[PDB]
């Protein structure tokens, strides 16, 4: 399968995790509470062709915690703040 556009119905909230390039880059993840980081994996791939591989990571700093998530919903990995914080380097 393969989104490359998984984004919750605007009559719903839904969680943002933006991460920035080191080298001038921004890219806006929004995820959603019963959605899956399983997913992402497919995002990734679906747009990555620059970073081809790339170290970055993404964090919560509200319970200053890092993020883990495993395939159910997205919210289940109890990170659900809304606003994430991704650093690509």
């Amino acid at each position: 399968k393969a989104s490359s556009s998984i984004l919750i119905n605007e009559a719903e909230p839904t969680t943002n995790i933006q991460i920035r390039l080191a080298d001038g880059g921004r890219l806006v993840q929004k995820f959603n509470h019963s959605h899956r980081i399983s997913d992402i994996r497919l995002f990734i791939v679906d747009a990555r062709p620059a970073m081809a591989a790339t170290s970055f990571v993404l964090m919560t700093t509200f319970p200053n915690k890092e993020l883990a998530d495993e395939n159910q919903t997205l919210k289940e990995a109890n990170l659900l703040n809304a606003v994430i914080v991704q650093r690509l380097t």
